[PDB]
């Protein structure tokens, strides 16, 4: 059975020995990312022909955020287990589809409003998840020693989100509608 | 007119006679139970032929999401109101869909990642928010009286939804994929 | 570049000369509104032949959103940045199509669980995520000062959704369900 009934009372077991409870900042953090987790399996599933290309890295993504949520579950002081996850390989990765995806789409110097096609505004939906679940994550680090390549890693990818609607915008030739 | 404007300077009436500002933690707690409700809501209107039997029970849940809703909005030490959720029926029910379709599905030791069709995609993101309205509910236990057996139903029902999502993408024949 | 790894340590900039943590509630504030104008762009992609009539409308509701955000971002005793948001004029036109779509749908005086069609739910999700928006601006008001316009606005744009919400399962004579 899945259920266990362990966290009827509100406390449950983060990675070691620990247990919190389900409101502890740390629990929010790492469930801020299951969230967004589950909204990125929630885009890909809007993916057409039109759009077949993104299909890849949004998986790609679901497993990163998987590694970064098992760090973020992790104490710094926990001897059985470790960090995993380390930014440089997934952030430059996400740099270079923010680089390829910004200079494809028609330049714009004004705000845009965050829409557009059903998977252009599902990606910006992904943005400000990704942001909210930033937020969690700088809150547990103000009271606890984290990885902070997860940190690094959250930042880019609400740029990568943004610069994805563009550019699924732009599969599909809907044009951005800018802030008056 | 639904707008009275009483509201507009931030603060708002609970079950009873309590005035609270909208930020306090149970008007948070069951603010998340509605924002939860909703998506339900969002969830069912994605059924589609393949899906139809799980209509009727996300309906019952939305049921039972104003019947926490109520609970949680009602102080312990109300004299006019009392709690009404009772969770063990309701849980129960849960707990045998969650057999039933944990039995069905193929079987996996391996973490999924969340989505797959667009209706099991759906209530991943169900699954996640349920659990973000305990964190919440939890906030509010730490500081008042609660009717526990709310807490109870909300824990089971993030577990109903992974069991439900696992079920959708098998009316589908739509494998899950798994966490590398 | 949209990336400029300011933020990767944790802080950032709002409008004027400050910088604040990412969870600062002033960042959280406008953060929330910047979610909820994604997920109105996205309930307006939903929009079809039966709906087209609320596609101009969510539009203009996106610049509000962001003239709002504007406002939050923007300290009360900085110098060089004023408060650009005024509620009168938005929030008439919103409590006039409160009393539009009142006035057409069907008369209820129970609860209606929110769904219906997938639009109708969009936009119950949109009244959901404007209260937790709400709430976020409450928590930013009880610390600091702010332009209680947005409130005004953004309170009454809560009711704007459940009225449009009615009106979307109006327009595809999809009947509201009730909370037995
Ligand atoms: C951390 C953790 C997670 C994390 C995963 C890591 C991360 N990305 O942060 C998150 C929060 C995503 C997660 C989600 C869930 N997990 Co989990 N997970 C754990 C935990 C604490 C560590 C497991 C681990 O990494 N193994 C070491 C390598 C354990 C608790 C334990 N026993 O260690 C459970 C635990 C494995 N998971 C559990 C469950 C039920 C879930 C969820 C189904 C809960 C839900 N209803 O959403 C989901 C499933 C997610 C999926 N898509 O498969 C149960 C499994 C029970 C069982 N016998 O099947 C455990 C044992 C916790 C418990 N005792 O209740 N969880
Ligand atoms: C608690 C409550 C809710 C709860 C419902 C209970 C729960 N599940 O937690 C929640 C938060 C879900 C809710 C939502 C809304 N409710 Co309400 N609800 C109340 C409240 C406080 C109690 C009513 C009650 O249960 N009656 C006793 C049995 C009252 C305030 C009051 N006057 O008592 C309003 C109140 C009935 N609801 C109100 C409104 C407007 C709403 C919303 C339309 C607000 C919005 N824009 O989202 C939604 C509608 C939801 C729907 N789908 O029908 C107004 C109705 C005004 C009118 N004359 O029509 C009231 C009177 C509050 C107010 N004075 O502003 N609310
Ligand atoms: C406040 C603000 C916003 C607000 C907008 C105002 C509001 N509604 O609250 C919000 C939070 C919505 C926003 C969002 C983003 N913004 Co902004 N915004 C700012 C800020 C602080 C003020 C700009 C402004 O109003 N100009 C004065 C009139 C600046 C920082 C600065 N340099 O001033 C950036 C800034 C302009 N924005 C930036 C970015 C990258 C973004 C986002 C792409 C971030 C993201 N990944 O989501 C999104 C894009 C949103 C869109 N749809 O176009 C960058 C632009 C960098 C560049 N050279 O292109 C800036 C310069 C911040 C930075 N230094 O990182 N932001
Ligand atoms: N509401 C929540 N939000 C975020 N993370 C959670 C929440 N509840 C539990 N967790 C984390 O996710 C893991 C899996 O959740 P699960 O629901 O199985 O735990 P539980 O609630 O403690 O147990 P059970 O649901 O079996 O009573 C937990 O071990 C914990 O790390
Ligand atoms: N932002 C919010 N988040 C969660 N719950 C809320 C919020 N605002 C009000 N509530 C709760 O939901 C009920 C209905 O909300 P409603 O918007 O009608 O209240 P209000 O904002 O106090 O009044 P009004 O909107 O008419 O000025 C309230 O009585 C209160 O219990
Ligand atoms: N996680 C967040 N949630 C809400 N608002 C944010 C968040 N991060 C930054 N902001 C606000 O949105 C604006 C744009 O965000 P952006 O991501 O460009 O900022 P940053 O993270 O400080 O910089 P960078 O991402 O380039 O390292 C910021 O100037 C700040 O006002
Ligand atoms: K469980
Ligand atoms: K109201
Ligand atoms: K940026
Ligand atoms: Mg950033
Ligand atoms: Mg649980
Ligand atoms: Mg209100």
């Amino acid at each position: 059975k899945i259920y266990t009934k362990n966290g009827d009372k509100g406390q449950t077991r983060i990675i070691g020995k620990q247990i919190l409870y389900k409101n502890d900042p740390r629990v929010a953090a790492y469930g801020e990312v299951d969230e967004l987790n589950s909204w990125v399996g929630y885009t890909k599933s809007l993916i057409n022909s039109h759009t077949q290309v993104l299909s890849n890295e949004l998986e790609e993504i679901q497993q990163l955020l998987f590694d970064c949520g098992h760090d973020l579950a992790t104490p710094a002081d926990d001897e059985r287990h470790s960090f995993k996850f380390k930014q440089e390989q997934p952030t430059v990765w996400l740099e270079e589809k923010i680089d390829n995806y910004t200079q494809v789409v028609p330049a714009v110097k004004k705000f845009i409003l965050p829409g557009g096609t059903q998977l252009a505004s599902a990606l910006h939906v992904a943005r400000t998840i990704t942001r909210r679940a930033e937020r969690q994550i700088v809150q547990l680090m103000r009271e606890e020693q984290i990885n902070q390549d997860v940190l690094i890693f959250i930042n880019r990818l609400s740029d990568y989100f943004f610069a994805a609607a563009r550019y699924a915008n732009y599969l599909e030739q809907q044009p951005d509608m800018l802030y008056r």
